[PDB]
């Protein structure tokens, strides 16, 4: 029969480019198959950091934390080092520039009790929250593979998440980030200051690819190294022209 | 004091430059002030065309003709001119190509006494249905002009049409033409052998640009000059790089 799961070693080429290491995770929605460069880093489980904007998002929303996508999260006044981060902000703009300030006070709102029984209920990694309520996901217990970031965004993509449909659909535009004539895609970079990750999936006429990929990431002076590796790994396979 | 609408002729240039006529219409939804290079022409009412797929879809979602926007439409198996419509569709490649059979069929189902109710619901254009029900929009009586489809599209930006909101977020879905880190475009062209349309949006991370054009299209030759001209209007105003 055929294989669920395949190894393709020759995209590491990509990464060995740029002196690094890491694992892509693809998986082809229509043949129901997976294929990535690293079976076992695959599977293995690391801090989710910004990716946890998507789950962050829809629970704030599903809870009403967060009105809609229009609603303005006022800057608090203090001057951050991302430029970007200082002004006010929707749910839109925030995942665009990763706002950290904004999703801390979602955290805090929503609160640890309603936080990890949504995140059970999602099925979310190790679904662990131990550590800070608005920090766990840089520093805390949480801890997810990329094929758990692959699951958990197909029931995404597929209304499937115990949140309301309504939310899913407002968080899944949020996560817009590139479209045109050939393609869309919706993700979400991440960066715990020792891995970086791009989780997300790339919308086709006839297809939709799932990817989630990260790399060992010493220096914030290579995330675009992120895209662009992903980006080589769907020239190669041909998603992507 | 200063007006709704602001007439800017020095975008007939980009007209000119193409020896061909038609008016660009933008509203500043921050400022709440309008923008055209011909007032008269900005307010004359046009055979809708291929932007009534617009309509159309969020009719065929609120009454479940249409259950998603995953649902595959099959081909009939009529060999038609147009080579991407000789094939399975769903509700977003149907309009990425603008598959007239399928909105054809959405039209039959939705029938005639739901679908004049609908747009005068919507208050769209002068609401006239007139001819077949699956051509009115193509060879009948209904009109709409370029202020209007932006009335029109205003309302389905803030989800204030009268059919659900999961309706309108789905149809705003499928309308996305383009999106990258500086700008996001949703949006439908028409063609109707005489008249060449676009109209839809521009969201910026602080503001949004409706925009609806029209120009005068002898051959289907100069179809790219409707988004073409557009975006050199936009250039100008410094709404896009
Ligand atoms: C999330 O991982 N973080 C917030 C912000 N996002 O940048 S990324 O999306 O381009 O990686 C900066 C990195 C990181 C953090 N420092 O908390
Ligand atoms: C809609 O106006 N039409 C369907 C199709 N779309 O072309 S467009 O979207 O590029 O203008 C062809 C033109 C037109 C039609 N023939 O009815
Ligand atoms: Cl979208």
């Amino acid at each position: 029969g055929p294989k669920e799961w395949q190894e393709n070693k020759s995209w590491n080429a990509h990464f060995t480019e740029h002196k690094s290491q890491g694992v892509v995770v693809l998986w082809n929605e229509n043949k129901q198959q997976g294929f990535t460069n690293n079976l076992k880093r695959a599977n293995q489980a690391f801090l989710p950091a910004s990716t946890f904007k998507i789950p962050n998002s829809l629970i704030a929303l599903d809870l009403g934390v967060v009105k809609d996508e229009h609603q303005v999260f006022k800057w608090d006044g203090q001057t951050r080092d991302i430029a970007t981060w200082n002004r006010d902000h929707n749910l839109i703009t925030a995942m665009k520039y990763s706002v950290v300030p904004v999703y801390q006070e979602f955290a805090r709102q929503i609160g640890e009790a309603r936080m990890s029984k949504m995140l059970h209920a999602f099925d979310y990694g190790n679904e662990d929250i131990s550590g800070n309520v608005d920090s766990f996901w840089l520093d805390g217990g949480i801890r997810i593979s990329a094929t758990e970031q692959i699951s958990f965004l197909r029931k995404l993509y597929h209304n499937k998440l115990h949140v309301s449909e309504r939310s899913q659909r407002i968080v899944k535009q949020a996560m817009l980030t590139e479209a045109n004539g050939d393609y869309i895609i919706r993700a979400k970079t991440g960066y715990d200051t020792k891995i970086g990750w791009w989780v997300g999936w790339v919308e086709l006429d006839d297809n939709v690819w799932f990817f989630a990929m990260n790399m060992d990431m010493p220096t914030s002076d290579g995330l675009g190294l992120r895209q662009a590796i992903t980006k080589e790994v769907l020239k190669q396979e041909k998603i992507i022209p």
